[PDB]
DNA sequence: CTGACGT
DNA sequence: CTGACGTGC
DNA sequence: GCACGTCAGA
DNA sequence: ACGTCAGAA
């Protein structure tokens, strides 16, 4: 009665839910603490262009606990989105709605352009072999051993806002085979330092177990799925294999053949440049024919 | 063709109420955001005894997400309540729950049982000007500029389920001076560093702003109080004073004679006394009550 | 008052 | 795909 | 400053 | 699990 006679400190940790996506944003941080979002064959297709996008506060934080732009120009670190742009080649506004900075943590370019990009394609190349994608994914402050051996979590904050800097990113992937096969669901997680990660390390090299992501994270995920199904490693029942440089380089540049002017023959030299062999591509035709 | 399906990730940070306090918990860093209190001069009256309580994990906490006695022991810091055992003299059942390590965070030993401990004083204090006092107590990780221009989080993390040790601990203090009375509420928030800190600094002195506080601690606070009419300033319509060196120390002698079970440690007590010169009345009785024995 | 450690 | 960065009214 | 054009990522 | 021991000069 009397001890909530003026209500309780408010959190905000509540799930905000958008077009293609939901998350639970973290006022201290200025960061989501999950994005979750839901793959499928059907929504990574569509006509929806990032360069029509933005990104902006969301308007639905308040601005007390919000992040700017101003926070990341100039802090030397990228605006990296969770729920990724594209996931939401369907809607015009579910991709917009992806720019809102509820979404974007302070990523490393290389990373973000990088290794976090392929897992990103990896996650859409499972529509092919499952008809739903479930994904989770969000920051980390891990701790680190210091030179005495005492445990410390340390991140750099940037801008005004003091925008928290993780120190690495977690997904988490659900996939189901089809709505009525008796198959078991395919399950993942995965701890990526943020920073610069080539070709040479495997997915497979930053898989954890669900429990202890769990402990690292605070969070507990899907807390609807039975614990008795049988939900096999999505590393057994597929390859959690990215792309090679060739593999990425070639499909970088068949949807970089989007473009306004000649400048192909610039993108061709770029083939060419790093060796890459003549894929069929021939796009190169649709494009001009 | 649902986003939630399986459920939307857990974060369990809703609100636990205790006999008389309450609680928003981290399960990441294994500490309490914030614990909210509310004293009156009847709940600081009664006779429950701390030595009658142990410090043990909150079973209303999942054991995952729980800290345990074995992450604060050899530390090197103390188990720090945000409710104190103080406001709860009043029942047994209340007390014992402020020592649910849902309600400790890694505290100094010294600001512990020093300053925090003479801030905790103040509020029940407040309980004889005020008839309703509100706390709401926590943790903070507050950030640092190096040489090098880059503002820096750091805090270290305990035993093998990485409790968070805060850089900073705050308080919020609201006090009505009665229920039917028309004075505006007097409201103070401060944050003080976790560390020792001795008798010189003010408690003024490390008074923010709450709109400062909400902005640091992710929190809004009081949600259902009235900002717009008028608040007064807790330092302004009271004093925001701490006891001194002479009246703590005093204080904790007459405390401590009363478990002088040796006649050589009541000696030992009046030595460490008589260095700060004080001699006052009550505890001129209450030594020779003890020291016949 | 706030905490601890030794049999 | 993923982003930043250099201009120009 | 904030909207386009150009460039870059093992 | 329970009696001691300590806390700005
Ligand atoms: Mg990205
Ligand atoms: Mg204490
Ligand atoms: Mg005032």
């Amino acid at each position: 009665a009397v001890l909530e006679q003026f209500g309780f400190p408010l959190t905000g940790t509540e799930a905000r839910c958008y077009t293609n996506h939901a998350l639970s944003y973290d006022q201290a941080k200025r960061v989501p603490r999950w994005v979750l979002e839901h793959i499928s064959k059907s929504k990574i297709m569509g006509d929806a262009d990032r360069k029509h996008c933005k990104f902006k506060p969301d308007p639905n934080i308040p601005p007390t606990f919000s992040a700017f732009n101003e926070d990341y120009v100039g802090s030397g670190w990228s605006r990296g989105h969770m729920a990724p742009a594209g996931n939401n080649k369907f809607s015009s506004k579910a991709m917009a709605e992806t720019f809102y900075l509820s979404n974007i943590v302070p990523q490393d370019f290389d990373n973000n352009s990088g290794y976090w990009n392929r897992i990103e394609m990896y996650c859409r190349e499972l529509t092919e072999r499952f008809e739903d994608v479930w994904v989770v994914s969000g920051p980390l402050t891990l701790p680190q051993t210091r030179g005495d051996g005492k445990k410390i979590v340390s991140y750099q904050v940037i801008g005004e806002d003091n925008v928290a800097v993780p120190s690495h990113l977690y997904k988490v992937i659900l996939a189901r085979r089809s709505s009525v096969s008796t198959e078991p669901l395919a399950l993942g997680a995965f701890v990526v330092p943020n920073e610069a990660i080539g070709f040479q390390p495997q997915l497979t090299e930053f898989q954890v177990s669900l429990q202890d992501l769990e402990k690292l994270s605070g969070l507990v995920f899907f807390p609807h799925l039975d614990r008795t199904s049988d939900i096999r490693n999505i590393c057994s029942v597929d390859t959690c294999k990215l792309l090679d440089f060739q593999e990425f380089t070639l499909y970088l540049s068949t949807r970089k053949i989007e473009g306004a002017r000649s400048v192909l023959r610039l993108e061709k030299i770029m083939e060419n440049l790093k060796n890459a062999e003549i894929e069929p591509d021939d796009y190169f035709m649709s494009r001009y024919e």
